[PDB]
């Protein structure tokens, strides 16, 4: 038959906003244990459908994805990339698909293809060596360092080369104001931002929204700066990065602006996400050092100690694909996808969802469903390993964090390689640790990309 999505009772004026609280991915998980995979809330006057459960989500984003491929018109998204973002604008028709395919292409052309030896491979090692040299310096003087300030540059340098052909040192000024001065949570985009549903909070004293409205103007400046320095030195046959790749196309509807700001779409996604991933990894390595050995033990068995890991080795290091798989899962640092929206009156598991309905996708619920994982709160990479030491290719596919369907991540490949290549080169020549007896807050901080309370105590050691 056909029924309306269930849900709990919400306040008439504000809705369930007082129930979501500060960690919606948790609040909405406990709901899904009561109302299931399809449930309905209201934030202010706007109703929202929260999709949970692995198979329920697969049914909507992939099989019926053409019905769920849209984005709601939220206030915060109008501020990103001049309200014309490929990823966040309400545009989802042909105009958008054209921009995605140009994005996937510019990546495959300056990320995967060979360098006249892989593009991504050459860069990651480039900044990995630098990163190591740079961390040694802090062990010399201060003795202790915060791993984030330096990982973010080293990560940013990579995505920044694939896009603008430039690299910046770890103590630059313009870049730390760009990708690090923010040193905040990233929450005004995290699904459930009250300003998107309570119109008044946009005009009231809101510094988080002022630090955010400003950080975007700064980002959109760095784009124009590079687009011009690239058009000042542009050769119609010699393409040097995704930036050049886009310019070349503006010559061949699609405003010149909706094509160029795409390189910003890759750049803002790149540095933010992969950085967090590597940061969390260090936090785990430092917290549970058995995994620090069992991941080194593999690294000294497959390849040696007089060999820098190449990108061809990710296949034959299963314990590391496990650690990656677990760090993605246990943290689930992308707990919600970017909110979706129904493109037409559709149905899911017997429920009616009308056209235009804001929908949340609770990736955090899948990665911590006790129905699937035995002990979801424990960090145990060993849960992905078959009795013969290999990766269980059906459970690794149940770790959801890049999305599904027509809107999934276009840099999943590049994120998985980059996160494995960065980790390999370090730990082979490095023993991260933290002195016993200090506070390390492993608690996550809600946001689009969840972060952690920065830690200034890490100590890198050179191996035997
Ligand atoms: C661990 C790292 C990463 C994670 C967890 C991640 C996750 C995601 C998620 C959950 C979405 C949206 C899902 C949805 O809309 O339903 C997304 C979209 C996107 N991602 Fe990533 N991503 C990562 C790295 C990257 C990288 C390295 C790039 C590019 C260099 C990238 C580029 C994009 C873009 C352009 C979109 C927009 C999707 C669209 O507009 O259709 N991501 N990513
Ligand atoms: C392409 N692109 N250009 C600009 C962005 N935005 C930011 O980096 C960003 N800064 C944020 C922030 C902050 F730094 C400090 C204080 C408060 C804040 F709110 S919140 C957010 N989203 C993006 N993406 C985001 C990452 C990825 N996961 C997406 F899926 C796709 C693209």
């Amino acid at each position: 038959g056909l029924k309306n999505p269930p849900g709990p009772w919400g306040w008439p004026l504000i809705g369930h906003m007082l129930t979501l609280g500060k960690n919606p991915h948790l609040a909405l998980s406990r709901m899904s244990q009561q109302y299931g995979d399809v449930l309905q809330i209201r934030i202010g006057s706007t109703p929202v459908v929260v999709l949970s459960g692995l198979d329920t989500i697969r049914q909507a984003l992939v099989r019926q994805g053409d019905d769920f491929k849209g984005r709601p018109d939220l206030y915060t998204f109008t501020l990103i990339s001049n309200g014309q973002s490929m990823s966040f604008s309400p545009d989802s028709g042909p105009v958008w698909a054209a921009r995605r395919r140009l994005a996937q292409n510019g990546l495959k052309s300056f990320s995967i293809a060979s360098d006249p030896s892989c593009y991504l491979e050459e860069h990651v090692s480039k900044e990995a060596e630098v990163l190591i040299s740079t961390l040694q310096e802090l062990m010399a003087g201060p003795g202790h360092f915060n791993p984030y300030r330096y990982v973010v540059v080293s990560v940013t340098n990579v995505i920044c080369a694939i896009c603008f052909g430039r690299r910046y040192d770890h103590n630059h000024q313009e870049l730390l104001s760009l990708v690090n001065l923010n040193n905040n949570f990233g929450e005004v985009v995290g699904s459930g931002n009250p300003a998107d549903f309570i119109p008044i909070l946009r005009y009231l004293p809101n510094p988080s929204l002022n630090a955010f409205k400003d950080l975007n103007e700064k980002f959109y400046s760095f784009m124009q700066k590079m687009v011009k320095e690239h058009y000042k030195t542009f050769e119609k046959g010699h393409i040097r990065d995704i930036t050049d790749s886009l310019i070349e196309h503006c010559q061949e509807q699609l405003s010149d602006e909706k094509i160029i700001n795409i390189v910003l779409d890759l750049f803002g996604a790149g540095f933010d996400t992969v950085t967090t991933a590597i940061s969390w990894s260090l936090m785990y390595l430092v917290m549970n050092p058995r995994v620090q050995r069992k991941i080194q033990e593999e690294l000294d068995t497959v390849i040696g100690r007089s060999r820098r890991p190449r990108l061809s080795d990710r296949s034959h290091l299963p314990y590391m694909e496990a650690f990656i798989l677990e760090t993605f899962r246990h943290s689930s640092f992308v707990p919600f996808t970017i909110p979706h929206s129904t493109t037409r009156d559709t149905s899911l598991k017997g429920f009616y969802i009308p056209k235009g309905r804001c929908v949340f996708v609770n990736q955090w619920q899948i990665n911590h469903d006790q129905k699937l994982w035995v002990n979801p709160s424990e960090f145990l990479p060993e849960r992905f390993l078959t009795p013969d030491g290999a990766i269980d290719k059906v459970l690794s596919e149940k770790v959801i964090i890049f999305g599904m369907g027509k809107r999934k991540c276009i840099g999943e490949t590049i994120a998985r390689w980059e996160v494995f290549l960065f980790l390999a080169i370090l730990l082979q020549r490095v023993e991260f640790s933290v002195p016993l007896g200090v506070k390390v807050d492993m608690t996550p901080i809600y946001g689009l990309t969840m972060k952690h309370a920065c830690c200034e105590h890490f100590q890198m050691q050179l191996r035997s």
